[PDB]
């Protein structure tokens, strides 16, 4: 069964159990009158419970009803401490049912009488996926805090709730407040709990307490794409030195984006996230200001004197294809079978020559300038981790695919050679469709080449492929339709389909009209030729390919902000790339640091503004 | 360094000293009773001052404080008379601060003691550059022009301050206030200046004191492309006759538009300026109604007459490249290397013949037409500057590259007879190509065909080689990799790949479709051939040409209201480029003048509005 089906039985039997019993019944209905007298005669057992497993203080706890709640704690003593049992509901108080309601009077009855503020709701249907539509983690401190209800959030610490305790997953009551979809409502939530802070407890501030795949509650802003949030965090870390006038130059900390750590590093995570909102951390004022330094005074140089060490380096593996060891054709085996025009095979002959020896040095350059790019790729995959890394489309994208099949097929080469193998062509033609094909990655510099090179990508994953399969049929309707015409009559005249795997190819290419319309006015075509071919130039290439044309011309200005967008998150993630690469030697680190003019040891960025 | 780190370093260094001095850190922080008491005991020697040089008088006025500011001027005499010292600041004394902050009590207590009005602020840090966002000029009395606060404005004037004073660049108040973002608000504050005017300076009027490099502000509102301050330096020369119901004849004064000056017409400023919105002060009610006179009344018969002229030469220069002296071949050379077509190559026989005089006087017209073209252009290159005339779009554009390589070789081909060289196909097969292409030029007027004509100059240099640097891969790609495949086979059955440089070419034609795909039905080609051509027909010419047409059909609408905006500022380039060469014989001087209707010397167009 799926899962949701499952809860959809629970949820249900639930409100069977509440007509069956008359104890319940009247809970729900605020039937006073009722609650008073049945209570009277042997008040039930309260292990009497729902399919989920609740007391009536649980159903009249979920709903709004103050007068009968208060009747059932008066009966019985303890209905404040007892838990749900079903699996998707597990220790779900009352207390954690109150909060949510928002109900005024009820909370303060529940904590006059001594309920736990620490219990933990760890069913299954609290925890964070696309299929529940609330996550507001498990101690009841943090249902108050997602639901906007300040009055329950001040209450719960006078009586004794830890602002530091984290849920199963590990965030505190920070980090659920930034996973809410209302953004510009939890900013005066978290000014309040900063107030509530011991400034005891070492541990050092909330603001920097981990989860545990590593976030803080300010990494963990910009991952998810908070542009709201981003700029509060920031208040606390910004100074202000002087106003002269419009001008006013503020002085930002740079220390938790300025991140010197191994993994951990601020601009990775924003530019390597799923969420698509993270493009927007990058044009945020103490950050935009950071990452246009960097690539404009280092990063920009350092990525034009390395592509021209990879253009100088497929002009000098051209250069050792076309000089390859051919001698004569020593057969005559090309006299029968006179179809085969073949000639001089291959040799071994690096060694005796006055001009292969200059070849000799421009293939050993080859060969070790395709190991230096599979060790510059390969520890790279598992740091990302081989699934998202080739998919990413930012963090370099599928130019890691032909980076890799391009520099595996120069060692097979090496390995077809020293060997004597004989099909030396066929991975020699595969190095240079995508070898060359590869120097394309070097557009992401260049302003003026930089967008276009995304279009081209994108048009080749949405719009073409999408083309590609209702054209496989098409030209395996005609082909295979041409070939039956056409296998009576003589391959001497009008031959272009001679073959079943040319039957194809001659009708891919009618399709492009690349070849012309395959005709001889020498000779009498079968008639049934020319109305099959009829209707080919009207499907094949008037409707289909003028409608390829419209496709792609109405595609393009859907992507006319997005690819755009996209371009500038493309120079951030260069720019983090190379950091990790070029030793320290090159790079001194970025930001003004602050030991000499004495305030502390941080590394900080100045920014001046000016008022319009 | 770069000078954006530079200024980084001084500006924070500042904030180091007052964090050291007591006395510094008093003046920020508006600590009174500190004040009072730190200046009893030896009133701290004021030599002491920050990195920059600045006293305290400085930093009290850096800040909103007037009363720690007042009790500096009480214990130290002369603060008010101070400058700072560091090379980006230098001149600014305390009242360049107190009067960009706009505070009131401070600028009168300033000038209670006699502070300097005439003090400049020569610093690097306020001259006019791109990464500078204020330029408010030197004196004192433009810093409050430009911030909008009156009430100083008018304050010192009342002390001595001079409007007819002028900083490094030349500008005057009046320049300033046309080059601030704020364009609306200014003209409030254009017409406070002009009632403190003297009015006893004979210097002429302050609406025309020039720049250094010669431009009045109102000559300056144009080139800026300012359209409000246009119309209110207009208001000044215009006189209404009569108002018959709705009618309402006025009549603009036209002398400052009509400038017969040497070279600093108003109508060429406002067109070669490389600011955009240049483009708008055109559709101005006394610029519109003049530019149209020009031009439907004399510079479009002078233009269509002119325009064949060149039509009748073209036609008489290519009519003598097709009758040119070739004899028969003397020579049996072309019977070795049975490869080589060749036949007749050249002759000296301009003189004896019956058919080669009139093809004589056919040349004599284009050998002195292609030197009246080098005398037109050359000495208009100075003028200009060479990079500016070249580059401009709207002032010619790239039609003087052309002209003037067409003009050049027809000069060659003279030299090429004469003196019996061989090649002379090489500049006739350049001079036909460029000469007719260059006939495209007059197509500026013709409103039909004036629109089209920049859209092919904004496609070839925008959306054509954006489109070729991609495509100069591809096509290396696969044409180097059907080179090896056809390296064995013979080249007499399918050989369009028989030599690199026709690999590369027969490779750019398949891209094309002109060429049909090569294949041989008789033959057996290799198989490795019809794998890559499968891919090379659906990378070329299904995707990157369909999306070529799809990148020319939406930059196409995006320019739609920018290519019909430029061509109307096309004709006005024409036709004052018209009346620099044309002689006084055409063309008398346009509008009625008025020394017979007695007013004046000046010179009036009369333009008749309806009020709707």
């Amino acid at each position: 069964q799926d899962w949701e089906q499952y809860r959809d039985r629970v949820n249900m039997l639930q409100q069977e159990r509440i007509r069956d019993s008359p104890l319940l019944q009247a809970a729900k209905e605020n039937d006073l009158r009722l609650l008073k007298i049945l209570l009277l005669n042997q008040s039930c057992d309260f292990q009497q419970r729902g399919a989920v497993g609740e007391t009536a203080l649980h159903v009249a706890a979920l709903y709004d009803n103050l007068e009968a709640a208060t009747l059932l704690m008066e009966a019985a003593p303890e209905l404040a401490k007892e838990p749900a049992l079903c699996e998707p509901f597990v220790g779900q108080t009352a207390l954690h049912i109150a909060v949510m309601n928002q109900n005024l009077n009820l909370v303060r009855a529940l904590l006059a009488r001594g309920a736990s503020v620490s219990a933990r709701a760890t069913g299954a249907a609290f925890r964070r996926s696309p299929h529940n539509l609330i996550y507001y983690g498990e101690h009841p401190l943090s249902f108050a805090a997602c639901v906007g209800s300040e009055e329950i959030v001040r209450l719960l610490i006078e009586h004794g709730a830890d602002i530091r305790a984290q849920d199963s997953l590990g965030n505190t009551v920070l980090h659920i407040l930034i996973l809410q979809p209302n953004k510009t409502f939890a900013c005066q939530m978290y000014n309040l709990l900063l107030s509530y802070d011991e400034h005891s407890d070492h541990l050092q501030s909330l603001e920097l307490v981990p989860n545990h795949q590593g976030l803080t509650p300010f990494k963990l802003a910009g991952v998810e794409g908070n542009t709201v949030m981003f700029q509060h965090l920031m208040q606390k870390r910004k100074h202000v030195q002087w106003t002269c006038g419009p001008l006013t130059s503020t002085l930002y900390d740079l220390t938790e984006i300025d991140s010197w750590g191994e993994e951990l590093s601020f601009l990775e995570l924003v530019v390597s996230s799923k969420k698509r909102e993270a493009r927007q951390i990058l044009e945020q004022t103490p950050v935009k200001e950071l990452v246009s330094f960097k690539w404009k005074k280092y990063g920009r140089p350092y990525f034009c004197v390395l592509a021209s060490l990879y253009i100088l380096y497929m002009i000098c593996f051209t250069t050792c294809c076309i000089y390859r060891p051919l001698k004569l054709r020593d057969d005559n085996r090309t006299d029968p079978r006179d179809i085969t025009i073949l000639q001089q095979k291959l040799l071994q002959e690096a060694y005796v020559t006055h001009q292969d020896n200059i070849r000799l040095v421009g293939e050993l350059v080859t060969v070790t300038g395709a190991v230096i790019i599979l060790l510059l790729e390969i520890p790279d995959i598992f740091r990302v981790g081989a699934s998202r890394y080739f998919g990413q489309t930012i963090l370099g994208g599928p130019f890691h695919v032909i980076i890799i099949t391009y520099a595996s097929l120069v060692l097979l080469t090496m390995v077809m050679r020293l060997t004597n193998m004989n099909g030396e062509v066929v991975p020699l033609s595969f190095a240079l469709v995508l070898g060359w094909c590869s120097v394309m990655y070097f557009a992401r510099g260049f302003q003026m080449l930089g967008p276009f090179t995304i279009m081209i990508q994108k048009m080749i994953f949405g719009d073409l492929m999408r083309f590609c399969w209702l054209m496989a049929v098409v030209i395996l309707g005609f082909a295979s339709a041409f070939h039956i015409t056409f296998q009576t009559e003589d391959p001497n005249n009008l031959g272009e389909f001679s073959d079943y795997p040319t039957a194809l190819f001659s009708t891919f290419e009618l399709f492009l009209t690349i070849i012309d319309g395959p005709a001889n006015y020498s000779v009498d075509l079968p008639f049934m030729y020319c109305i099959t071919y009829a209707a080919f130039a009207i499907i094949a290439t008037l409707l289909m390919l003028n409608l390829f044309i419209a496709m792609m011309g109405d595609t393009h200005w859907r992507v006319a902000q997005e690819r755009d967008e996209l371009w500038r998150a493309q120079v951030v993630a260069t720019t983090v790339m190379l950091e990790r690469k070029m030793p320290r030697f090159l790079w001194p680190r970025s930001g003004i640091c602050g030991y000499e003019y004495g305030l502390g040891d941080r590394w900080f960025l100045r920014v001046e503004n000016h008022h319009d």
